C-alpha cells in the first residue's frame, strides 16, 4: 500500500501554505498525495476532519511550551506557553484560521489538563483558570488571525495619533503590542489573586 | 438608473448572512442585486473592497460605543467600547473574519483618533494606548471568531477539569470568558498607570 495518516498531513501542510485555508480541499490533498479520494477518507473523512487534523499536528509541532518549566512561576509559564502559541499559530498560512473554533485534542489532554490544574493550584478558582487559558488563546489567535489577514491584504490619509497608531502596528506585525498586553494580562490576573482580600 | 451605495451594501449584508465570507463573490452580489458586474464594479471594484466595505458599515451600523461617554472613566470606556465591539462582530455571519486584517476607515478617524487622545489624556503614552486599542479589538476579535466558527463546527471523552472548562465555554458562548478577561485587561492597565511610581 503507502499511506500513513502523517504522511498525509504532512502533504496537507505543505498544501496549506501552498492554497490557504479556502482552496485546501479533500479531493486536492488526494491529488497532490497521488491517491484515491476513498483511500484517503480512511484517514481524514471530511473537510473538517482534515482541519481539525491540521489544528492539532501544526501544535504537536510547534508549540512545544505545553507545560510550566521546574523553574517557572505561573507569570513565566502563562508569558511562555502563549508566545509558544502564537509562534505555532504564525507558523503557516491560515494558522489563525485553522486553529479557530477546535478544541483541544486527545493528544493534548493530559498537558491541557495539567495547565489548568496548574493555575488552580497557583490560587484561581477553576473559572478563573479556565477563562485565562482560554483567553489568552482568543487574544493569541486574534492577534495572529489580524497580522496573517494584513499582510495578505494587497489593496490598491490617517490623522497624526492614527499615523503613528498604525505605523506602530505594521512595524513589527504586531510584536510589541502582543507582548505588551500579554505583559497587562498578567498582571491583570495578578490583581485577581491579591482579590484573596 | 438604479444602484446606490448603500443598496448594494445592504445587499452584500444579506448575502454574506446567506452564504458566509467564502461564497461571497462580487459575482454573486451582481446576481443578488439584479444587475451586470461592471456596473457592480464602480461600488466595489473587488472582493477586497467589498470585504473591506462591509467591515466598516457592519461597524458603523452596530458599533456605536465609538466615544467616551461624559460620564465614563477611561475603564468605563474601554470596557463599554469593546463590549459594543463584539456584538457588532457577533452581528454577522463571518463577522471576526470580515474584520480581521482592516484597517480603521475614513469613517471612522475623527472617533479612532479620540479614542487614542482619550487614553493619552488618560495617563498612556502613545505606544500604551495604541497596543491598548489594537490588542482589547484583537482579543474580542478572536474571542467572536472562535466562537463564531466553534458553533458552525458540525463534527460527528475528556478528564475532569477539561470537561468543565469546555462546558463552562459552550456554556454562554464565551461570554463570561470574554467579560473576565476584559476586566483583567483593564486592572492589567490600570497598574501600567500605577507604574507612575
Ligand atoms: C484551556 C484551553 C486551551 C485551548 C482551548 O481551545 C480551550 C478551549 O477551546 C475550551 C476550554 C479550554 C481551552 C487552546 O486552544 C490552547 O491554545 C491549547 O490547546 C494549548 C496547548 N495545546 O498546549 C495551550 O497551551 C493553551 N494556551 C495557548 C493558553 C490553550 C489551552
Ligand atoms: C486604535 C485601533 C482600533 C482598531 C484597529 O483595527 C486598529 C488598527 O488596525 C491599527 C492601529 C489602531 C487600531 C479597531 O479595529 C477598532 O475596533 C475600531 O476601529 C473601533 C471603532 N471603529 O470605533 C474601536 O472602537 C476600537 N475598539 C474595539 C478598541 C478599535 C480601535
Ligand atoms: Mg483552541
Ligand atoms: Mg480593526
Amino acid at each position: 500500500a503507502k499511506l500513513d495518516k502523517e504522511q498525509v498531513i504532512d502533504n496537507a501542510l505543505i498544501l496549506l501554505n501552498e492554497v490557504g485555508i479556502e482552496g485546501l480541499t479533500t479531493r486536492k490533498l488526494a491529488q497532490k498525495i497521488g491517491v484515491e479520494q476513498p483511500t484517503l477518507y480512511w484517514h481524514v473523512k471530511n473537510k473538517r476532519a482534515l482541519l481539525d487534523a491540521l489544528a492539532e499536528t501544526i501544535l504537536q509541532k510547534h508549540h512545544h511550551h505545553v507545560l510550566p518549566l521546574p523553574n517557572e512561576t505561573w507569570q513565566d509559564f502563562l508569558r511562555n506557553n502563549a508566545k509558544s502559541f502564537r509562534q505555532a499559530l504564525l507558523m503557516y498560512r491560515d494558522g489563525g484560521k485553522i486553529h479557530a473554533g477546535t478544541r483541544p485534542s486527545e493528544s493534548q489532554f493530559e498537558t491541557s489538563e495539567q495547565q489548568l490544574q496548574f493555575l488552580c493550584d497557583a490560587g484561581f478558582s477553576l473559572s478563573q483558570a479556565v477563562y485565562a487559558l482560554s483567553s489568552i488563546a482568543h487574544f493569541t489567535l486574534g492577534s495572529v488571525l489580524e497580522t496573517q489577514e494584513h499582510q495578505e491584504s494587497q489593496k490598491e490619509a490617517y490623522p497624526p495619533l492614527l499615523t503613528q497608531a498604525v505605523a506602530i502596528m505594521d512595524s513589527d506585525n504586531g510584536d510589541a503590542a502582543f507582548l505588551f498586553v500579554l505583559d497587562v494580562m498578567i498582571s491583570g490576573l495578578e490583581t485577581v489573586l491579591k482579590s484573596a482580600k
